[PDB]
């Protein structure tokens, strides 16, 4: 019953080198990881047949996108752990769907921004970790300081890559003004 790529424990699966999202995983495992995976992107509705999620791991892996709905038919899913990735896009809508997402964590990804409303309507969150990231403060990123001012999760200090001027100021520190636009 444990997918061939992956290998299981009781309520753990780790899936390495996978060249697809297994969509035959066991129920009564509620954590799933993919690590060093041979697919290319997570389209919209990869994981609507494994519904038991509390859980899920990308480390170490190397993305075009993340598509919009991607997360869509895990209503279990609390944590959310994206880490050590070369993630190229992230879709506005990537997470949308993750009512009961406490934790998320977008950590050590070297992405360069984030699109306006990609937290949008995750009500449980707690805690968000955005760090280890080179964000190049701009239009794009204006959003995520009245974001950072009005949410209720937890949010460690993070600080802009680029432009030069603004190299190394905490995002949180920075106002409208200085976004340009
Ligand atoms: C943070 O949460 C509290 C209670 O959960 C709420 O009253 C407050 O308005 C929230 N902050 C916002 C929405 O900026």
């Amino acid at each position: 019953k444990c997918p061939a790529v992956c290998t299981c424990s009781k309520d753990n699966a780790l899936c390495e080198n996978a060249r697809s999202i297994p969509r035959t995983v066991p129920p009564d495992v509620i954590s799933l990881s993919f690590v060093r995976s041979g697919f290319t992107e997570i389209s919209e509705g990869s994981f609507l047949f494994t519904p038991s999620l509390q859980l899920l791991l990308f480390t170490s892996n190397s993305f075009d996108v993340i598509s919009d709905d991607a997360f869509i038919g895990l209503p279990h899913l609390e944590y959310l752990f994206i880490e050590n990735n070369n993630i190229k896009s992230i879709s506005r809508h990537t997470f949308r769907g993750l009512k009961s997402l406490i934790h998320l964590s977008l950590a050590n990804n070297n992405l360069q921004t984030l699109p306006k409303d990609i937290f949008k309507g995750l009500d449980s969150l707690t805690n968000v970790d955005l760090r280890g990231n080179a964000f190049n403060c701009d239009c794009k990123l204006k959003w995520l300081v009245e974001w950072l001012g009005h949410t209720n999760a937890t949010v460690e200090d993070i600080y802009c890559e680029g432009p030069p001027e603004y190299k190394k100021r905490k995002i949180n520190s920075l106002s409208p003004k200085d976004f340009d636009c």
